[PDB]
């Protein structure tokens, strides 16, 4: 029975399996190769993944996301206190551990972050089981290189609750390197930069790999920069367009904004492979339909500063690692936002034209490497 590799992400999670000499990333029931790390509580059910994210605008108080931002932290942690200001769901203190408090099955219930993440992992486990045709019991799960013992412990606990034997907790940048077979040479240092621009966070890691041993040389980035920030630039653009067309400001209507955000995220994805995208939202605000379009060039203009801001943490990491740009052997793209052509251009330009490792979907690279590692650990 195959062990699985799971990327338990801030915004999306991904599962893969190594068998018959290759990794396959496993599509969910909707055919999506990544699944939102969202859980929704209703009067009768728990919805997880696509079904939860799809009703986020409808049920904001009882739809939980960003659990990875809480996992393994104390309630009074200044990170927790800050992030709480921005979430539509309630977080409460239970013995200096945060819990998310929701209405569920007609009662007030609270859940630890690891319990929320266990639900996401159960969904990822089920996705794998539907594909494999049998129960999965062993997994490798990934975490950011900056996670401390408590954060690693709580991630493992999520896996255990989900019913998995967690073979190992490994770092996301390590898993990305494993995906590209970067740990297979013997003696001789190989310097690798992992540039990981996700849905909510940006992580740059420089690893030196010597005879299969990984050393973290430097890390940099921004825990609050990611694809949601690009979606938001599109949201504000279309808010202005709606004002010009209808003389109505929708920006204070939480549901209209969330629905617009959903449409913008879809359009953004299309713009990575097409030069234009259409948005069509029925009954956006006061029953008015919104149908519009966006070009790739306009999207790039709207986000130009944000894309550019990703280069300075690369500069800082290189400085900390005491390496010149030219000394990096491999540049590895991770995170779904690195599928944006402008982001690729900026990074490749910064590195004076060096190849980008992007043959594995960047949003799947971590799960891919976790699957390879799970197979190695199973023998
Ligand atoms: N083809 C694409 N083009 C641009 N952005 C994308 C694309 N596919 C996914 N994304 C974005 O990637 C982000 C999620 O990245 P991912 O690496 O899957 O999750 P996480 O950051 O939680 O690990 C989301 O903002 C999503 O909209
Ligand atoms: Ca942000
Ligand atoms: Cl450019
Ligand atoms: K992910
Ligand atoms: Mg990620």
């Amino acid at each position: 029975a195959a062990a699985i590799g799971i990327d338990l992400g801030t915004t999306y999670s991904c599962v893969g399996v190594f068998q018959h000499g290759k990794v396959e990333i496993i599509a969910n029931d909707q055919g999506n190769r990544t699944t939102p790390s969202y859980v929704a509580f209703t009067d009768t059910e728990r919805l997880i993944g696509d079904a939860a994210k799809n009703q986020v605008a409808l049920n904001p108080q009882n739809t939980v996301f960003d659990a990875k931002r809480l996992i393994g932290r104390k309630f009074g942690d200044p990170v927790v206190q800050s992030d709480m200001k921005h979430w539509p769901f309630q977080v409460i203190n239970d013995g200096d551990k945060p819990k998310v408090q929701v209405s569920y099955k007609g009662e007030t219930k609270a859940f630890y972050p690891e319990e929320i993440s266990s639900m996401v992992l159960t969904k990822m486990k089920e996705i794998a089981e539907a594909y494999l045709g049998y129960p999965v019991t062993n997994a490798v799960i990934t975490v950011p290189a900056y996670f401390n013992d408590s954060q690693r412990q709580a991630t493992k606990d999520a896996g255990v609750i989900a019913g998995l034997n967690v073979l190992r907790i490994i770092n996301e940048p390590t898993a990305a390197a494993i995906a590209y077979g970067l740990d297979r040479t013997g003696k001789g240092e190989r310097n690798v930069l992992i540039f990981d621009l996700g849905g909510g966070t940006f992580d740059v890691s420089i690893l030196t790999i010597d005879d299969g041993i990984f050393e973290v040389k430097a890390t940099a980035g921004d825990t609050h920069l990611g694809g949601e920030d690009f979606d938001n630039r599109l949201v504000n653009h279309f808010v202005e367009e709606f004002k010009r067309k209808h003389k109505k400001d929708i920006s204070q209507n939480k549901r209209a904004v969330r629905r617009l955000r959903t449409a913008c995220e879809r359009a953004k994805r299309t713009l990575s492979s097409s030069t234009q995208a259409s948005l069509e939202i029925d009954s956006l605000f006061e029953g008015i339909d919104f149908y519009t379009s966006i070009t790739r060039a306009r999207f790039e203009e709207l986000c130009s500063d944000l894309f550019r801001s990703t280069l300075e943490p690369v500069e800082k990491a290189l400085r900390d690692a005491k390496l010149d740009k030219a000394q990096i052997h491999d540049l590895v793209l991770v995170g779904g936002s690195t599928r944006i052509p402008k982001v690729q251009k900026l990074l490749q330009d910064f590195f004076n034209g060096r190849d980008l490792n992007k043959s594995i979907n960047p949003d799947e690279a971590v799960a891919y490497g976790a699957a390879v590692q799970a197979a190695i650990l199973m023998g």
